[PDB]
């Protein structure tokens, strides 16, 4: 759309007022055009066929209980969008800022979110296992993070290097959610999980077994299901960054915890720069410990943290 940029206001999943970026141009359109070469927000109207219709709205006010998902889906992509620029200076997904597509509404109770090679799609949740996705910020950075991985390492999403690719999404899922410091914590999707019981979570990343997920390679998940465990392993590498990042003791082995500024900065480039299609999880050990190095020097405490985290989880 080409219009004039202005400012709208809307009430998001969780009924908080947050302002959007928009275009005016008979109507107003979920079209940011701040960042890169724009965030657009779409309606998919229950429908399965992507990406929808760009959000045009007749005042700027986004209130009805149909606007929630779009104004959480369009606000988050920013706040995303921002933390990688502000953070680790990429620009967009694939560092040429890529316009960064959202629909909402897609399907009918659709208890999912996903990035299908092209754009971000939100399910609205059947209102008891989940209300819509977009609400959950770790949710929408999760999403979006699965595009960053595709255009860097491009990890397979099977087996271990899927795995991989699932533990990138929920760790750069959490740091952004520290970053916007909305109530952050380690754990991934409790925004917006089962809106009836209070307290838990799809994943933790602090205790991946609390909810049946292995938190040691002994431990790890060698069947089918899953495309073989990507949603179900990555809870041996979750653990192992929470580690690097809080410090605690885990099976007996103890590691210091360097907090997640550079938890991220290490991630972040064994991402970019040494990951690959097929790395696996010794591989990852090998990545991380090299950035750590680059980074810290190899006799830094950084470095020291990586090994410990990694031989805690039982990974090298
Ligand atoms: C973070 C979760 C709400 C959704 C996520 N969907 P994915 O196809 O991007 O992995 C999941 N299943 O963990
Ligand atoms: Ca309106
Ligand atoms: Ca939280
Ligand atoms: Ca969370
Ligand atoms: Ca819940
Ligand atoms: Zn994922």
């Amino acid at each position: 759309i080409t219009g004039t940029s202005t400012v709208g206001v809307g009430r998001g999943v969780l009924g908080d007022q947050k302002n959007i970026n928009t275009t005016y141009s008979t109507y107003y359109y979920l079209q940011d055009n701040t960042r890169g070469d724009g965030i657009f927000t779409y309606d998919a109207k229950y429908r399965t066929t992507l990406p929808g219709s760009l959000w045009a709205d007749a005042d700027n006010q986004f209130f009805a209980s149909y606007d929630a998902p779009a104004v959480d889906a369009h606000y988050y992509a920013g706040v995303t969008y921002d933390y990688y620029k502000n953070v680790h200076n990429r620009l967009s997904y694939d560092g040429n800022n890529a316009a960064i597509r959202s629909s909402v509404h897609y399907s009918q109770g659709y208890n999912n979110a996903f990035w299908n090679g092209s754009e971000m799609v939100y399910g609205d949740g059947d209102g008891q296992t989940f209300i819509p996705l977009s609400g959950g910020i770790d949710v929408v950075a999760h999403e979006l993070t699965h595009a960053v991985t595709d255009y860097t390492a491009g990890l397979i999403y099977q087996n271990e290097s899927g795995a991989i690719n699932e533990a990138i999404s929920d760790i750069f899922g959490t740091l952004v959610e520290f970053y916007a410091n909305k109530n952050p914590d380690w754990e991934i999707g409790e925004d917006v999980y089962t809106p009836g019981i209070s307290g838990d979570s799809l994943r933790s990343m602090s205790d991946p077994a609390k909810y049946g997920d292995p938190d040691h390679y002994s431990k790890r998940y060698t069947g089918t299901q899953d495309n073989g465990g990507v949603h179900i392993n990555s809870g041996i590498i979750n653990k192992a960054a929470y580690l690097i990042s809080q410090g605690g003791t885990h099976y007996g082995v103890s590691v210091v915890g360097i907090g997640r500024d550079k938890l991220g900065k290490i991630f972040y480039r064994a991402l970019t720069q040494y990951l690959t299609p097929t790395s696996n999880f010794s591989q990852l050990r090998a990545a991380a410990v090299q950035s750590a190095t680059d980074l810290y020097g190899s006799t830094s405490q950084e470095v020291a943290s990586v090994k410990q985290a990694f031989d805690a989880v039982g990974v090298k």
